């Protein structure tokens, strides 16, 4: 049901080590939060996989997959992210790994977590090479072991599928082609240089490019600490406009949960709510 509602949850504790809860987003009013990510997840060479600084089964997180089988109750969709900044995940010595065997051990273990944390997709966020090979049997293994309904999304900065400036090393338009059955839809990052969300432009050329409005979700940080931010006002009118010319958009993402403006660290969810109203004006 578009549109779609994400937000990264990267930042699982404060300042003085306590966690941050989610259920914010489906408590406080006015949120139609449809995806939560949980990231960032690391495959680590010659190691476990981690969910940022601790394995995810560590006691660090217990308050967090405590709180996402609420989140589920409520009708959020959970999902994993593996990559994101930190690099090492999808090089050569872990999921573009030429050994047969090395790869096997590595996705082994990202299959092992989704299993494990009953996520219910994952997201591909690469912001080092990989080889077009090593992407596309990545996506193919993942949709042949849990299956059609099982989530898959990727996170291309914006130019990645104009044609231009990308992270991945990888071709989007080609994977699109052979793997786009697979995908379910694109975390596009308008932010960065890479794009932008204050005009119509670059989500036009996107779809221009061959990726269909339903499968572009509108990335956005939600706060000025990096390049590109824009106020939320400035998003609404992209969008209205966005939605004129095309029903549905795929939707919004936000990088990320815990300090999100307007309401900062202390209230968070007040970014979805906004979001909320610039999606579903009619709820
Ligand atoms: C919930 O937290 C408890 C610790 O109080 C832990 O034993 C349990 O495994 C956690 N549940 C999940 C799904 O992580
Ligand atoms: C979005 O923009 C339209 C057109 O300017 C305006 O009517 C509406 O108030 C805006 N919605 C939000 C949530 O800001
Ligand atoms: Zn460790
Ligand atoms: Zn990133
Ligand atoms: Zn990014
Ligand atoms: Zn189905
Ligand atoms: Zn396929
Ligand atoms: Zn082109
Ligand atoms: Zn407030």
């Amino acid at each position: 049901d578009l549109p779609r509602l994400i937000v990264y949850f990267q930042t699982t504790h404060d300042s003085s080590n306590r966690p941050i809860s989610m259920l914010p987003l489906i408590t406080e009013k006015g949120i139609a939060l449809t995806h939560l990510i949980v990231c960032s997840f690391h495959i680590n060479q010659g190691g476990v996989v981690h969910l940022n600084d601790f394995p995810p089964d560590d006691p660090h997180f217990y308050t967090l997959w405590n709180e996402t089988i609420t989140m589920k109750q409520a009708g959020v969709k959970v999902m994993g992210m593996v990559g994101g900044a930190a690099p090492g995940s999808f090089n050569t010595q872990t999921l573009d790994s030429p050994d047969s065997a090395t790869f096997e051990h590595y996705y082994g273990q990202l299959r092992d977590a989704i299993v494990n944390f009953q996520l219910e997709g994952m997201d591909l966020d690469v912001e080092q090479p990989m080889s077009q090979q090593g992407i596309d049997r990545l996506i193919a293994r993942l949709r042949a072991d849990f299956g059609p309904d099982f989530l898959i999304t990727l996170a291309p900065v914006a130019s990645a599928l104009e044609d231009s400036s990308n992270l991945s090393g990888f071709s989007y338009t080609a994977l699109q082609q052979t793997q786009g059955n697979d995908i379910d839809w694109y975390n596009t990052q308008f932010y960065s240089g890479f794009g932008s969300m204050a005009d119509t432009s670059d989500y036009d050329r996107i779809v221009a490019n061959g990726f269909a409005p339903a499968k572009v979700v509108a990335g956005q940080l939600t706060t000025p600490e990096g390049a590109g931010w824009i106020p939320t006002s400035s998003l609404n009118n992209t969008i209205v406009s966005l939605v004129s010319e095309y029903g549905q958009i795929g939707g919004v993402m936000g990088w990320e949960y815990f300090n999100s403006l307007p309401g900062g660290t202390a209230e968070p969810w007040e970014w979805a709510q906004i979001v909320t109203v610039i999606l579903r004006p009619g709820l």
